[PDB]
This record gives C-alpha cells, sequence and structure tokens, in this order.
C-alpha cells in the first residue's frame, strides 16, 4: 500500500476520521493515517511542518489561511488533476469557496465545507420569560433587549453565548456585525463597525454573555448553551449534531439580527479546503483521496451536520424538525456570507481586528478609537 498522512481539526463526530475510515476499508491500494489537531494549531503545526520538510499529504486548512501556504508554494497544484477528474468538477462549487484555493490563475486545492453563523435561541427559555418563541430577535436592539430578559444570574443563564476570543474566533464573529453597518475589513472603523463593537461591549458589560467570551471558541461557547447556560447562541452548522444529543429543550436557530430592519444580512465565509503540500511523494494518491472525500459531500448534512461548498448537491431535509429548521436558516444565512480575503496577510489583518475588539471590550480604548487603529494597521499589512 501507498500509506498517506492527513492532518485537521476534526474530531470523531466530524468528517475526516470517519471518511478516512470509509476511504481505507476500499483496499484500494492506498491507506491514510489520520492526525487531530486544534483549531490554534492548524496553520502553526502546518507551516512549521512545512518549513521542517515533514509536512502531511493532505491538510484541511481553513478557508482564509489558503492564499498564504498557495502563495508560498506550500500546496501542490491540483490543476490538471482537477481537469481530469470527473469527480471533481469546477462547476460544483460555489464561486466564493472555489476561489479561497486558487492562486495566480491556477488551482491549489479543493474546498471540503462551506458554512456561517447564524442565531440558535432556546425556545423554552423565551417562552418561560413571556417573550414569543415564534417571532425571535430581527434586530439588534431586539437582540439585546432579549438578552437583557434572558439573563437570569440565579440559574447562571446568559441571555447570549458568542465569541471574542483573540485568534480568528473573534474577527469571524465580528465581522458580520460591522458588514451588516456597511463596514468591511478594508474599511472596519466606520460609524456602523463602531456601533457594532459598541453593542459586543454592551452584551459584555451588562453581563449578558460570560466574561470567558473574550477567551473561549464559539465551540466552547456553544456548549453552554447546550447545557441550558445561554438562552441564545451565535454559531455555526458545526453545532447541530451535538446540539441534537446534547441540548435537553426545544430550540430553534434564526438569521443573524440586523442594525436596522433596512440593513440586509451579511457575513463571514466560513469553512476549510482540502490541499496536498507541494512535496508529496503521492501525488496521484493524495488526489484520488480527495476525490474520495467530494464523492461523499452529498451526505455531509445527514452524517455529519456540516454543508457542502457546493451548488450541484442541494442539501436535502434529514426528517429531524430541530435539524431541519437549522438547515434551511443555515441554508439561507450562507448566501450573504462574505470572503475573508484573498490575502497571504490574512493573519495581520485579523490580529488588527482582534486587538480592536480586546482593546474596547476591556474598556482600555473606545471603540472608535480601537477601530481606528485597527484600520490604520489594514492599510499597510492589505496593501
Ligand atoms: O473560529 C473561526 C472559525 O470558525 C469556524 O470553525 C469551526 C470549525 O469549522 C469547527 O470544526 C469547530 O472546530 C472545533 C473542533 O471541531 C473541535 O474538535 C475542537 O476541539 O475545537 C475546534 C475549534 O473550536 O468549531 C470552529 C469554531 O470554534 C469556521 O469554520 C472557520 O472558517 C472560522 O475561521
Amino acid at each position: 500500500d501507498v500509506t498517506l498522512t492527513l492532518w485537521s481539526l476534526d474530531r470523531d463526530i466530524q468528517p475526516a476520521p470517519n471518511l478516512i475510515k470509509e476511504f481505507n476499508a476500499l483496499n484500494n491500494g492506498i491507506k491514510i493515517e489520520y492526525r487531530q489537531l486544534q483549531f490554534d494549531d492548524v496553520v502553526s503545526e502546518s507551516m512549521r511542518a512545512y518549513s521542517t520538510g515533514n509536512a502531511p499529504d493532505i491538510i484541511a486548512i481553513d478557508n482564509p489561511n489558503h492564499a498564504m501556504f498557495a502563495s508560498r508554494g506550500a500546496f501542490l497544484d491540483v490543476t490538471d488533476m482537477i481537469a481530469k477528474s470527473d469527480v471533481i468538477k469546477t462547476e460544483n462549487y460555489f464561486p466564493g469557496p472555489l476561489k479561497s484555493v486558487t492562486w495566480d490563475g491556477k488551482y491549489f486545492g479543493v474546498p471540503k465545507a462551506t458554512n456561517t453563523i447564524a442565531l440558535y435561541y432556546n425556545k423554552d427559555l423565551f417562552k418561560a420569560a413571556g417573550l414569543d418563541a415564534a417571532k425571535p430577535p430581527q434586530t439588534w436592539d431586539e437582540l439585546v433587549d432579549a438578552a437583557r430578559k434572558l439573563t437570569n444570574p440565579a440559574k447562571n443563564v446568559y441571555g447570549i453565548s458568542f465569541s471574542a476570543k483573540a485568534n480568528e474566533e473573534g474577527t469571524f464573529q465580528f465581522l458580520p456585525w460591522a458588514q451588516m453597518a456597511g463596514a468591511t475589513y478594508k474599511n472596519i472603523n466606520t460609524d456602523g463597525a463602531v456601533k457594532a463593537l459598541e453593542t459586543w461591549k454592551t452584551l459584555l458589560d451588562e453581563k449578558l454573555a460570560s466574561p470567558d467570551t473574550l477567551t473561549r471558541s464559539q465551540w466552547d461557547s456553544t456548549a453552554t448553551f447546550n447545557a441550558g447556560n445561554a438562552a441564545m447562541a451565535i454559531s455555526g452548522p458545526w453545532e447541530i449534531d451535538r446540539m441534537l444529543k446534547d441540548a435537553k429543550f426545544d430550540w430553534g436557530v434564526t438569521l443573524l439580527p440586523v442594525p436596522t430592519p433596512d440593513a440586509p444580512r451579511s457575513s463571514a465565509m466560513g469553512d476549510y479546503n482540502w490541499a496536498i503540500f507541494s512535496k508529496t511523494k503521492h501525488p496521484a494518491e493524495a488526489f484520488k483521496a480527495i476525490e474520495f472525500f467530494a464523492s461523499k459531500d452529498k451526505d455531509m448534512f445527514k452524517n455529519f451536520g456540516q454543508l457542502p461548498a457546493r451548488s450541484d448537491i442541494p442539501v436535502p431535509p434529514t426528517g429531524n424538525a430541530l435539524k431541519d429548521e437549522a438547515l434551511k436558516t443555515f441554508v439561507e444565512q450562507l448566501k450573504y456570507a462574505q470572503p475573508r480575503g484573498p490575502s497571504p496577510e490574512w493573519p495581520k489583518i485579523s490580529k488588527a481586528i482582534q486587538d480592536a475588539i480586546q482593546g474596547a471590550l476591556s474598556g482600555q480604548m473606545t471603540p472608535k478609537a480601537a477601530l481606528d487603529q485597527a484600520a490604520e494597521k489594514i492599510k499597510l499589512v492589505d496593501g
């Protein structure tokens, strides 16, 4: 057998290790060995290994990071193998995810999945508060007022859970708010962005969300929602399968609230891409693995609660009512997602935003001053 290595942050209930077991059962002359990483080490460990000369054959890399690796020669050019494939067809992919694997008019990967965030809410807690569980918040003012009402320290319930962590988590969570208010990462200090950050400050200052929001991932924040300790959660479709097992209450999912009713929804394009490292000894076999993964995209939502990056396979209902309402909301919200980049410098853009968020939420800087500084940094690093 040819033995390949594959690195991903996917855990046991997530696609990669399960796809790998199915691939290995084919006994097709190829075997894959898996390494499970943490979010915060996918880039660092990946780039260390490539620099050291022992990168894996395959990685699942977060879409905003793809351009850095591709621009640096770390990823194999898969343009010609994609052209020969009928399993992997560029026509199948949503434009944004496909663009994220491209660099200099060549393909340097294949999208794995796509996502964005939306608003989960605990319908039982809504009802108990005298709110209308059929009419979740539509505006930021409604969201904040609901969060005030639903904050119940007597039962250690926060009105909302989210993430402002000083890494990609916080940037991915903030950009929708800023974008809905008219800003972009290229123009992050508009008055609307300032209002977004002031609104985050309210959620924390008024103890409507945990102080741990500043240091905790979306995944770990949502676990508190599942446990009944946050009435609402801003997170992605990757929560669904775990939520169905863990949340012991009735829940719904709605579009992200907007700053005023005349503002359209907007968010950041989430999820990962497959890539092959450029010095693989086994390019054909690694590509065949990726083809096998793509051939199973049709079953990703039913098996894992994640969404394919593809227009050719619209996701069918599962038959689970909670899961299917989640699907409907996320499929809609996804249409309004915007890419982070392309930029080989994405981490520096994101750090500027992260620093603004931390500075304002701590009270050390005003939102305006924090974001003005981020915008200055971004002018430099995004040039
Ligand atoms: O943080 C910004 C990124 O948010 C989204 O990433 C998701 C992952 O897609 C998802 O798999 C999940 O990752 C967790 C992983 O499943 C788990 O085993 C582990 O212990 O922690 C991982 C990190 O939490 O959750 C993260 C969000 O926390 C989005 O897909 C990505 O594009 C964003 O950049």
